[PDB]
């Protein structure tokens, strides 16, 4: 019923890995190699997690890497076609061994920094807020949505991952660090990506932090009164009150030549006041993506319990608990 594993040697370490999977090519410090797996015939990368249970933060990200993806089950959102060990027994498990899809391509890859037509741009931001609506209904915030954590196949097949300037993607209040994030952040993060592939350019090219947020005001505007009565923060009310009122622009008059659904779709994720954007639930019933929405077809997630990962333990029982999610794991149908 166990395997039968082989030893090779690949980028400095002994990869101990099931026979099933073949040709392992390295590919980018875990350090993931690519590999061909002969029992589904899919190309997969299998990921090496690095030093799992050196100590008790390494050992708490394994087991919420594990468990989260584990629970992740949807088209759009990366998962999990298997997950091993060589260990016979708790007393020797020391690595683990993740295997997902290999897609080939990040966003990047797929842009080119060019335009995309209209309808190229409908379906991929179509899937990324139908993978977001899944995640966001785990009550699980990305925060770190952008183009190189979208995975892309050649007949432009999206899935949400996430790898562990960036910051260009990043809500304003996350660049501010407000401690309160609601999922929206996420949204923002799909209004500069939906920007750029419509334009060919990144929406706000921050040379740096503060240069970020000025080029942000200036799209968005300086925060209204409705927006100021939410500051809790003395320093900053004073700091924002002391600025010099911009209005928002007209995004018609930035995605010049654009759908203007795309525009007014990008008028609502790219709102100031993150209580003010869409949701992915909204996004997806509205009428820009008409050819690919289907309400039947757009899942959501069993809520995902993030205290058993913020608990405080010993070395030992993240380990164990991480031997469990190893053994328990069943893979999906093909
Ligand atoms: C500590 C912690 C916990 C959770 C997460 N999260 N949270 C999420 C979602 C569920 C999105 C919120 C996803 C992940 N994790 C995740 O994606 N991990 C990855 N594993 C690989 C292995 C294969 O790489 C190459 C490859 C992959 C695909 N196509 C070609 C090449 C890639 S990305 C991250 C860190
Ligand atoms: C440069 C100053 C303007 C940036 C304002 C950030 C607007 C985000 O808006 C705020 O999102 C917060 C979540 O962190 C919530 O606490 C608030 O309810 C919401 O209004």
């Amino acid at each position: 019923e166990r395997p039968t594993f082989y030893r090779q040697e690949l980028n400095k370490t002994i990869w101990e890995v099931p026979e099933r999977y073949q040709n392992l090519s390295p590919v980018g410090s875990g350090s993931v190699c690519a590999a061909f797996d002969t029992k589904t015939g899919l190309r997969v990368a299998v990921k090496k997690l690095s030093r799992p249970f050196q100590s008790i933060i390494h050992a708490k990200r394994t087991y919420r890497e594990l468990r989260l993806l584990k629970h992740m089950k949807h088209e759009n959102v990366i998962g999990l076609l298997d997950v091993f060990t060589p260990a016979r027994s708790l007393e020797e498990f020391n690595d683990v061994y993740l295997v997902t899809h290999l897609m080939g391509a990040d966003l990047n890859n797929i842009v080119k920094s060019q335009k995309l037509t209209d309808d190229h741009v409908q379906f991929l931001i179509y899937q990324i807020l139908r993978g977001l609506k899944y995640i966001h209904s785990a009550d699980i915030i990305h925060r770190d949505l952008k183009p190189s954590n979208l995975a892309v196949n050649e007949d432009s097949e999206l899935k949400i991952l996430d790898f562990g300037a960036t910051r260009w993607y990043r809500a304003p209040e996350i660049m501010l660090n407000w401690m309160h994030y609601n999922q929206t952040v996420d949204i923002w993060s799909v209004g500069c990506i939906m920007a750029e592939l419509l334009t060919g350019r990144t929406l706000f090219p921050g040379t740096d932090h503060i240069d970020q947020l000025k080029l942000i005001l200036r799209l968005v505007g300086t925060p209204g009164a409705e927006l100021l009565k939410k500051i809790s923060s003395e320093s900053a009310r004073n700091y924002i009150q002391s600025l010099t009122q911009m209005p928002k622009m007209n995004f018609a008059n930035v995605f010049i030549g654009a759908n203007p659904l795309a525009v007014d779709l990008l008028e609502k994720m790219l709102v100031l006041d993150s209580d003010k954007r869409i949701t992915a639930a909204q996004a997806l019933a509205h009428a820009y993506f008409a050819q690919y929405h289907d309400p039947d077809d757009e899942p959501v997630a069993d809520p995902y319990d993030q205290s058993l990962e913020s608990r405080d333990l010993l070395i030992d029982e993240w380990k164990s608990l991480t031997y469990d999610e190893v053994i328990s794991f069943v893979p999906p149908p093909l």
